[PDB]
């Protein structure tokens, strides 16, 4: 499967977003545009609690041909934020572009940002459900999304990741980034108080609708050069001819769903 941009310049067939298979053609898809003013306020949406997010550590990061992804190996978890139970971190990856107004999947009141970061987690234990219900739990996977925009200061917390890119230009490559903690990436805990919530799917095949999304309103800031690093050092093909950018899924319709916030 492919993103539009790469389908045009690829040397072999591939399904574009509108022609994706799986549950990608269903009714509870992501990303969506969030009309901040239409989202209902909910008190049950308390703050989140992080475990392991602060310990420096080496991570395995890799170029899967669709994005840059670092494996989290259940070495951290979250709770609170209205979540019915703890969720352990599996992986993290990003979506970006070289133009400041078209790098994120979700949008706020029609505005798109430089990049978007997805931290995927899965429900801790298994809870009893009835056979008659939907096969997969609608809140099975919990992802945290952060919007990224250009700033003046060089973001030191992202430096290790940016460096690592040099070692994985082509697909299938891997490496070990310098010791860092997940907390080094996110903004200060006090800014993580406001966020939007809604049920949806994954933004890649098979687009399974078993995700509880969380989009924080506070954007992470990176120096322009740091953002461009991704487009400049990563490639979609082994021949190193097509830069990796615009790896974003076109918006989907909200439908019967409603969004709530804190
Ligand atoms: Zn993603």
């Amino acid at each position: 499967w492919c993103y539009e941009v790469q389908a045009e310049s690829s040397n072999y067939p591939c399904l574009v977003p509108v022609k994706w298979g799986g549950n990608c053609q269903k009714d509870r898809q992501s990303p969506i545009n969030i009309v901040t003013t239409k989202a209902k306020v909910d008190k049950k949406l308390g703050r989140f609690f992080f475990s392991g997010y602060d310990k420096k550590q080496t991570w395995t990061v890799q170029n899967n041909g669709h994005s840059v992804m670092m494996l989290l190996e259940n070495k951290a978890s979250i709770s609170g934020g209205g979540l019915p139970a703890p969720y352990q971190a599996k992986q993290l990856h990003l979506h970006w572009s070289d133009l400041p107004y078209k790098g994120s999947e979700h949008s706020l009141d029609g505005e798109h940002f430089a990049m978007e970061m997805h931290i995927v987690h899965e429900k801790e234990k298994g809870t009893s459900r009835n056979v008659k219900e939907a096969q997969d739990p609608e809140d099975e996977i919990a992802v945290l999304a952060f919007l990224v925009e250009a700033g003046t200061q060089v973001n030191e917390g992202f430096q290790p990741l940016v460096e690592a890119l040099s070692n994985i230009p082509k697909p299938e490559m891997s490496t070990t980034m310098a010791e860092s903690s997940l907390l080094d990436l996110l903004p200060k805990e006090e800014k993580l108080r406001h966020y939007f919530r809604y049920l949806g799917s994954l933004t890649t095949p098979t687009c399974d609708e078993k995700v509880v999304w969380t989009v924080f309103r506070e954007p992470i800031q990176l120096h322009r050069e740091q953002i461009l690093a991704f487009s400049q050092k990563l490639y979609y093909d082994k021949e190193q001819t097509v830069s990796m950018k615009d790896n974003v899924r076109p918006l989907q319709q909200l439908g019967q769903r409603t969004v709530i916030k804190s």
